[PDB]
């Protein structure tokens, strides 16, 4: 769940560095950005739906009318 681990010009030894916070770690050198569509949950790896909100009966803005 942590991306872009970029190696140096010897093919043996990388520094690893946090990817975007909307980016994934869906390869080891791949950063994916999941679209809107659906959230990054607590692992950067798969994607998740966003949780739907609606009219509530008891919203506080929803009294008066
Ligand atoms: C007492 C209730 C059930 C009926 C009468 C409600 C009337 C008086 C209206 C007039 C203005 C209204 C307020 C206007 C703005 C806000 C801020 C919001 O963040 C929460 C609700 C709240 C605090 C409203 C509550 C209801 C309210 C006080």
């Amino acid at each position: 769940g942590e991306r872009k681990k970029t190696v140096k010009g010897m093919p043996c030894c990388w520094h690893c560095e946090p990817c975007t916070g909307y980016q994934y770690q869906v390869d080891r050198y791949t950063c994916k950005t999941c679209p809107y569509d659906m959230r990054p949950t607590e692992n950067r790896t798969g994607c998740r739906p966003i949780p739907i909100i609606k009219l509530e009966w008891g919203s506080p803005w929803a009294v008066l009318p």
